[PDB]
């Protein structure tokens, strides 16, 4: 029976343990968690996970292991910080037995100076960090550069896990790494990640922002007399219905019906009809300040699903609106004579 | 004199409060630049909420006499903030004040501005800035150049003094400690500008102080029932250790005005025992030298941290080498007689 440790500390991201935890125990393989101490109540970021630990890596042998799991989120901060742990890594590395990180997880590996000419993932805000560690970096859902396994995120679970299921000798009723055709979702669901109601949810949040935005964007265009800033507004206005339409074939993918159900809603109708005036800087600020909103709620919506499609649709879309902020506070100091003003968003978060 | 202070949620609420309140109380104008408006900044203890003057996406550099980079978790979610990096480096390349505390050095490397610097920050980072080019010194405040570091919130008090004295500011009604003064009482600065109080730093105090009584009175009954001589041997030496752990407890929390002595307070396994309570007087400890503003403190707590860190090392080996020696198959025993 292989025997598989994943690793653990305060603030894991919960799916990032949660998913590889009931991969390995579905296929029959035996899981230990090995955290810092015993006695510790280990809590994952959202609140979800909850665990203390079977073992510490202090007295953890890395030969009796076939493989190693390094999770994310703000825990690979504190592993990074204990030598037993980045003792432990580099043990299992130089083994040969696999060491699968995934999102901040390849911190302990950089702590270790395990990168050094491997190809590999991990978080974009720990990229450079990779980079620096001597790794070529990839944008990709997975990369396996020998025994190494990494991921990105969250999205990433299903296909993580699948790659080192796979490698353990379990492949099954489990797609190909390399099948470009997979519903991933439904294996990270199965694994106790996101529900199809979970995703559909968060597509709604992002199509619901879409939508006030557009409406916004309308009610600017019309008020802006300024021929450039109009040009820019309804360049947007493309954009915006672009991601509308993505976000309704996903949406109508996963069984609804999008379109009908925003008719029968009505929801953002009165975003028109509310009275403003018609200043023609103050319609930048409004549009520069719901840009940021989106990058806010977006940015968010990115980390939140065990969806790779539902991420990358995200993705696309906070690329795009930090794009057009670039484009927003161009026009806007150029306009404005005087010390610009902050952006004045119109509505929430 | 207009300064920019960076925000972003679950900084670490005192490395973002002193910073302010110092440059505040200085008379300089504090912008606090987020991400987005309308978006209340939560801190990392619960403590600090605030909403943002600006954005890093209107702010301009040059309009600043100097950055402050708090850290936290913050860091993380700035160093994916384009306009942020940006503005950084532009405060950089323009010769203005630069000043990053903790985990703030992660938006520097984000925008490769440590190659051959000398700087600190967080230790957990602290490779992450030597792989980018830092000559990183685990020092209370290193300054090249513009460039101002420290590494957690024990050195708050230094970090806003340095960032002030740069800004041209010696003190209000007093004259501020030079950043080079060996005697300097930081902690009440830190205090002054909103930072742990003596009762809070005597309460953490009490908390190291409590778990090394605990773990010498467990030692001292290991001790006395442990045959193996090396074993043995390790934990009478690690006895004197705590020993002298409470001494620098006691006389701390006595220049704080605080008297102790007035209040209250087979062999493989052993081994095992001494490992567990070690273990977790590493996390305990560990926690206290991330917590309170206080230099001499939090100094203490990061030299019993390092000793405990020590000893688990030579407890694990003994206890690595006892398992190895123990026969497969155990030979089978009976009862008296």
């Amino acid at each position: 029976k292989k025997k598989v440790a994943i690793l653990i500390e305060q603030a894991v991201e919960d799916t990032e343990f949660i998913i590889p935890c009931n991969g390995l125990k579905q296929a029959g393989f035996e899981v230990v968690v090995l955290g810092s101490r015993m006695n510790e109540k280990y809590k994952g970021k959202r609140g979800r996970l909850s665990t203390q630990a079977d073992g510490t890596t202090t007295e953890a042998i890395a030969s009796e292991f076939d493989a190693v799991v390094i999770p994310g989120g703000m825990a690979p901060d504190k592993m990074r910080r204990n030598p037993n742990t980045v003792r432990f890594v580099q043990e299992a590395m130089e083994q040969g037995k696999l060491v699968a990180a995934v999102c901040h997880g390849p911190q302990v590996l950089i702590e270790g100076d395990l990168l050094r000419g491997k190809q590999a993932t991990g978080f974009i805000a720990i990229s450079k960090d990779m980079m620096n560690a001597g790794a070529d970096y990839l944008d990709e859902a997975l990369v396996v550069d020998g025994n190494l396994i990494t991921s990105r995120e969250p999205g990433d679970l299903a296909i993580f896990t699948t790659a080192i299921l796979s490698r353990l000798g379990y492949g099954g009723a489990l797609p190909d790494e390399k099948d470009r055709n997979a519903e991933w979702w439904k294996l990270a669901d199965a694994w106790g990640g996101s529900t199809k109601g979970d995703i559909v949810r968060g597509l709604n949040t992002a199509l619901g922002g879409e939508r006030y935005s557009l409406e916004a964007l309308e009610k600017y265009t019309e008020k802006e007399s300024d021929v450039e800033a109009k040009a820019l507004f309804q360049e947007m206005i493309t954009n915006k219905q672009r991601h509308i339409e993505y976000l309704e074939t996903y949406l109508t993918r996963l069984g609804e019906k999008p379109s009908l159900s925003a008719n029968i809603a009505n929801q953002y109708a009165k975003v028109k009809t509310a009275l403003t005036g018609s200043d023609d800087i103050y319609q930048i600020r409004s549009a520069l300040g719901d840009i940021q909103t989106g990058i806010g709620d977006i940015g968010n919506l990115c980390a939140m699903y065990t969806d790779p499609i539902a991420t990358a649709i995200f993705k696309e879309i906070y690329k795009d609106l930090v794009k057009y902020e670039q484009r927003l506070v161009s026009l806007y100091r150029t306009r404005t004579n005087a010390t610009v003003q902050p952006p004045k968003p119109t509505t929430g978060a």
